């Protein structure tokens, strides 16, 4: 069967934690009065809520209310927890309270607000300075929740709000978050296609915070490269090939045999043969103003497919990529 894998880090966080920290399900709410809040608008509406502009009329501060749609019990307590235990750490979003909401019954998250700088407008405008100043704050908060014993399992630009204004980041929607225990075998559906690690791609459950890294690594390709997103697959298994069709068919055959891994036979029609690409071979008169020799080899050492190989978040702070970045 497959051969066990633990991270090369933060392995020991959540034994040496008492059980509270991490036992969710045991968790009790300290639920807050939902009549000092006052909705204002609805700012838009996922998969698993509804999220709103709000005033809490005990100060008249701006907040945001995340109304969660019915879902299992389990999924709640946990993003509840998750958010407690990470308060107050660097560019994590803070939970400022937990009510119940009188229309649809179920609790409703409340957050400090981030005025949001459009997507679109950041995607287009960052410089190679900003680009590296807002990686370097994405890591404090990575390094902070993996250095808590949590994965956040669902990094892509949508859940990093930026105020781009007062150069302000936040790292949100910790809803498919969980805590990392050495040799537990996780769901592979989590993260969006795009962001999806080679592990989850190949059914491999026994991986860790590095996920989050691919990811990572993810974000700044499509960035630097003005390529969005970077692996542009049409399914979960073309998401593979695109990969392979950067990184090598050879290196991926290295990683699923020192993990013991087996293809699904499906890939055998759509693999193919393929050589790594050198970064350069992204570069063009378009991207080459966001695109560095550090840059390169900074985004070479997070888009790895052994896990176990990539840069933890505390090593890529480290690297000559950030030296131009203000401390
Ligand atoms: N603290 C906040 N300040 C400002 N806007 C926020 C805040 N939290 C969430 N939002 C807005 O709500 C959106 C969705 O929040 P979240 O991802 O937590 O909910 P979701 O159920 O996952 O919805 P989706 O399916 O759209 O991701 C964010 O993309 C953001 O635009
Ligand atoms: C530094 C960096 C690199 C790649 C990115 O896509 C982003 C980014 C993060 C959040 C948003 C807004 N939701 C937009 C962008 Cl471009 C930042």
């Amino acid at each position: 069967g497959p051969v066990p894998s633990r991270a090369r880090v933060y392995t020991d966080v959540n034994t040496h934690r008492p059980s509270e920290y991490w036992d969710y399900e045991s968790h009790v709410v300290e639920w807050g009065n939902q009549d000092d809040y006052q909705l204002v608008r609805k700012l838009g509406r996922g998969k698993y809520s509804e999220v709103f502009e709000a005033i809490n009329i005990t100060n008249n501060e701006k907040v945001v209310v995340k109304i969660l749609k019915p879902v299992a019990a389990a999924k709640i307590k946990r993003e509840i927890k998750i958010l407690e235990n990470l308060r107050g750490g660097p560019n994590i979003i803070t939970l400022a309270d937990i009510v119940k909401d009188p229309v649809s019954r179920t609790p409703a998250l409340v957050f400090e607000h981030v005025n949001n700088t459009d997507f679109k407008q950041l995607y287009q405008t960052l410089t190679d300075y900003d680009i590296r100043f807002y990686m370097y704050e994405i890591l404090k908060a990575l390094d902070y929740c993996h250095s808590m014993g949590i994965m956040h399992r669902d990094v892509k630009p949508h859940n990093v709000m930026i105020d781009h204004e007062h150069r302000k980041l936040r790292l949100i929607d910790w809803g498919l978050a969980e805590f990392y225990h050495p040799g537990q075998e996780y769901n592979v559906r989590v993260a969006s296609r795009y962001f999806k690690g080679p592990e989850l791609l190949v059914d491999y459950q026994m991986y860790d915070y590095s996920l989050d890294m691919w990811s990572l690594g993810c974000m700044l390709a499509s960035m630097i490269f003005r390529k969005e997103p970077f692996f542009h697959g049409h399914d979960n298994y073309d998401q593979l090939v695109r990969i392979a069709k950067v990184l090598g068919t050879e290196d991926l055959y290295d990683y699923i045999d020192k993990y013991n891994i087996e293809l699904d036979p499906r890939f055998n029609d759509i693999l193919g043969r393929h050589s790594r690409k050198r970064w350069e071979r992204f570069v063009h008169s378009e991207n080459q103003h966001l695109v560095s020799p550090e840059a390169l080899d900074f985004l070479d050492k997070l888009l790895r497919y052994d896990h176990q190989s990539r840069l933890t978040a505390r090593e890529a702070m480290e690297h000559p990529y950030f030296y131009t970045v203000v401390k």
